[PDB]
DNA sequence: ATTACCGGGCTCTGCCATCTTA
DNA sequence: TAAGATGGCAGAGCCCGGTAAT
């Protein structure tokens, strides 16, 4: 009876919560009060708590014992309570979507057995907390898939390919094997692509391509190809460009296009752009801002070394002063 | 003294469909 | 036989600066 009343004083968005997990509002007993006190005990603010419950109401059905034990387990990896509060504020999901603290502990044990340092586990938990609410079996499937993928390519020891991939791509363990697989084949088919260069790309600059949802990478590449084609770039140039800078794939089509256009409207050549791909790191606002200042000075941009467009504020602002 | 090369940091959460489970 | 547990989807960059090269 008191549920809807307490949720209110807690400042919970009751309507949003009702829509997310209706079943929680039909339970006879709930522990919203204990949860609030528990989360307060560990630094969480009243607003954070309200936000947490609004998003994952089932949170209020956990007991003081489970909560405390789960938290303790996380503290085997994360060095402070505050670090755990921030993770839960980001997404309540990993912490609250399971009450199975045995599975959690097995996940921790299994990851250690994979050869991962506690520092790495901390990295995994902080970046991809949801790794730890996966079933052990799900985490096993991915690790196996990765070993199998490692040796199916030219890797001297798969067990170490796994750890490299996990370090560069903390999110790898919260992707389906279907998704990752599709992204590897995309890369393999689309480009060259010998195993040795595939490995490097995968454990390096192109690591997060493997986390890309279905058809997103193929579609992004096809737009890049078209856009660059219409601009007089050959296929080999496009390939070279994307491989020298796979981050470009993460941009939305319109953003990529808009960014190319905003540069070339100031008469920077497409050749200048793709030979200095990092200029594509700066936002359209930042590029426009700097382009104004540069042309606002003696600069012609057509013959200027445009690398500065993507330099840190400090280094850019310095070069700009000198330029006057 | 200045630019090139290059890696690292942030936050990547929140929804829904399908099973398990009691 | 409804909730809880679980898997898996779609989501759509920008910035800084240490160190090597010049």
């Amino acid at each position: 009876e008191d549920l809807l009343k307490n949720l209110l004083t807690m400042g919970v968005d009751i309507d949003m919560a009702r829509k997310r997990q209706p079943g929680v509002f039909h339970r006879m007993i709930t522990n919203e009060q204990d949860l609030k006190m528990f989360l307060l005990s560990k630094g969480a603010s009243k607003e954070v708590i309200a936000s947490i419950i609004s998003r994952y109401p089932r949170a209020i059905t956990r007991t003081p014992e489970n909560l405390s034990k789960r938290w303790d387990l996380w503290r085997k990896i994360v060095t402070s309570d505050l670090e755990i509060v921030n993770i839960l504020e980001r997404s309540p999901e990993s912490f609250f979507r399971s009450n199975n603290n045995l599975n959690l502990e097995n996940n921790i044990k299994f990851l250690y057995s994979v050869g991962l340092t506690r520092k790495c586990l901390c990295r995994l938990l902080t970046n991809a907390p949801r790794t730890f609410s996966n079933s052990l079996d799900l985490n096993k499937q991915m690790v196996e898939f990765l070993q199998a993928a490692g040796l199916s390519l030219g890797h001297n020891d798969p067990a170490d390919f796994v750890r490299k991939i996990i370090f560069k791509n903390p999110f790898i363990l919260i992707q389906s094997t279907k998704r990752v697989k599709a992204n590897i084949e995309f890369l393999r088919s689309t480009f060259n692509l010998n195993s040795e260069e595939l490995l490097v790309l995968i454990c390096g600059p192109g690591a997060e391509i493997l986390d890309l949802s279905n058809d997103y990478a193929r579609r992004s590449y096809a737009n890049i190809k078209e856009k660059l084609f219409s601009l007089g770039c050959t296929e080999e140039e496009v390939q070279k460009f994307v491989l020298s800078y796979p981050d470009v794939i993460f941009l939305a089509e319109k953003k990529f296009n808009d960014k190319i256009d905003c540069l070339m409207e100031e008469n920077i050549s497409i050749s200048q752009i793709i030979e200095n791909p990092r200029v594509l790191d700066s936002s359209i606002s930042t590029l426009k801002s700097r382009i104004k200042e540069l042309v606002n000075a003696g600069c012609n941009l057509s013959t200027l070394n445009i690398t500065l467009l993507s330099w840190s504020k400090k280094r850019y602002e310095a070069k700009l002063k000198k330029l006057s």
